[PDB]
């Protein structure tokens, strides 16, 4: 036993990084069949962000000003288009290393895998969250751009997240695969600000029956509440409201540990009514919304990918 | 910016794992060069573990008993022998994937990664750190047994930890990769408990001058200290004493930040003694000792690896 933030195992991710340079700005893409994706933004310069016309800036780019060095060997472009926020860059050679992998759009309260990479080399990994203002709270320096998301199943990777920039709150906003921003954040630097940070209510309780399977049983109660009650408390504390779908996500982890999903509400309440009193569950003082109930099965469970 | 537990990219160990089975148990291996490294209570059954004689337990084993399996392919065992805790097993193929690498003995109040694997198949990767108590409290459920902690420097994969077991109390001890044990711990089941699981202050300064350089500031103040009296305070909150090679150590931290060390160590003391007042430092609401000043500088630098 024990629980943990966990991440991916990174390494197949690893084997589509690649440095993509426009001009002077180095990035990151990603190397998937006989194609490399990164963000648009490699070819605007410092002014070029205030206000940039891409569709005017890529007017003036050709094929051989998008240098792509895959470690230390060079790749060649036959192709480049842009589809949204990100550039496609279409190279002669397929990616001897691409995984079987998929590219989806993630939902609010979902959770991923980042590798975080510098010049196309990876430099850690760390789990995530998309937070229901659509940021996540990364870890980014400047270089970053194009890191990417994941999750992966079986043996099939799911990008869901490419790196495009920071907030001046320091929180991050990126794009899925197809370009698109998560939330209203767009691609130029202007007056962005993020939306409430609202916590991931049906993450917490799951993180709640980890802790139990974990061990960790102090803040179990006497008490229940009704879907209606405890989301008058949500409201108060700036949860999510639950809803009867999160309930019936929690299904499994409630027969598992034979506490009802109400009742752990009903915990929550409690907790969130009286704090914690200088007392922990699993390690940490505050409660921990970037574990999804599937997440806390995978954990428990011992799931391992090919 | 933004601050987080990051762990190494975990690609190069992925492509040192296998499983091993001898008889009915099974567990992970690391594959480096024509050596697997495991466990040696893989030999053990269940009552074989209350007080094992490895030595006799071994007598009964050979070569082809050694069920070592790499993806979907079986490795040829060709000799077989014990180094302490460990078996090392010779195969009559060298690992294609091994990377570059070392073996070393960590020191308490140092960092390193996981990769949890369960039969020789990657699950996740999560930051440890070895305890003064030299337990870790990692994420680990049966079968996970050979999984390995590694640091990466450049394109050289330290070995530090491999997992053997978990104690009454949910924490878990290991050995190194010359398998000698951690701490105290020894590899059967019996009355074993870890000693104080004091904090390790020189992280906690790390951790508070990432706070900074990552925006989060509230906790500085008006305050100095002495070495001498900075300990009082850390001895009777259960911590490490710092000691001058930890405020040398410190020494860059506290230059990029223009705080001197002794003033961090007034700050940490009134967070000792008040408390955080419901406020939180990098997202977290208790303070964090898993954070070495080498992790810091790096992943505040974006230090990459090859
Ligand atoms: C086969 C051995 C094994 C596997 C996994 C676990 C831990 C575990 C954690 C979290 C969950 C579950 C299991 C699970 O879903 C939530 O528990 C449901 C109700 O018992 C069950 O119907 C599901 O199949 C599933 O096991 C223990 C032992
Ligand atoms: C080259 C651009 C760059 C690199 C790294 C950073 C972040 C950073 C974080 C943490 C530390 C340091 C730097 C560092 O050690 C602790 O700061 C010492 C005093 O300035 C310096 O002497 C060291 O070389 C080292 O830069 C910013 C910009
Ligand atoms: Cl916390
Ligand atoms: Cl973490």
């Amino acid at each position: 036993s024990g629980f943990r933030k966990m991440a991916f195992p990174s390494g197949k991710v690893e084997g589509c990084m690649v440095q993509v340079t426009c001009g002077t700005t180095t990035l990151n893409g990603l190397w998937l069949d006989d194609v490399v994706y990164c963000p648009r933004h490699v070819i605007c310069t410092s002014e070029d962000m205030l206000n940039p016309n891409y569709e005017d800036l890529l007017i003036r780019k050709s094929n051989h000003n998008f240098l792509v060095q895959a470690g230390n060997v060079q790749l060649r472009v036959i192709g480049h288009s842009m589809q949204n926020c990100v550039l496609k860059l279409k190279v002669d050679t397929a990616n001897p290393k691409t995984p079987k992998y998929k590219f989806v759009r993630i939902q609010p309260g979902q959770t991923f895998s980042v590798l975080a990479c510098y010049n196309g080399s990876p430099s850690g990994v760390y789990q995530c969250a998309m937070r229901p203002n659509f940021t996540i709270k990364g870890s980014f320096l400047n270089g970053s751009c194009g890191s990417v998301g994941f999750n992966i199943d079986y043996d099939c990777v799911s990008f869901c997240y490419m790196h495009h920039m920071e907030l001046p709150t320091g929180v991050h906003a990126g794009t899925d695969l197809e370009g698109n921003f998560y939330g209203p954040f767009v691609d130029r630097q202007t007056a962005q600000a993020a939306g409430t940070d609202t916590t991931i209510t049906v993450n917490v309780l799951a993180w709640l029956y980890a802790a139990v399977i974990n061990g960790d049983r102090w803040f179990l109660n006497r008490f229940t509440t009704t879907l209606n009650d405890f989301n008058l408390v949500a409201m108060k504390y700036n949860y999510e409201p639950l809803t009867q779908d999160h309930v019936d996500i929690l299904g499994p982890l409630s027969a598992q540990t034979g506490i009802a999903v109400l009742d752990m509400c009903a915990s929550l309440k409690e907790l969130l009514q009286n704090g914690m009193n200088g007392r922990t569950i699993l390690g940490s003082a505050l409660l921990e919304d970037e574990f999804t109930p599937f997440d806390v099965v995978r954990q428990c469970s011992g799931v391992t990918f090919q």
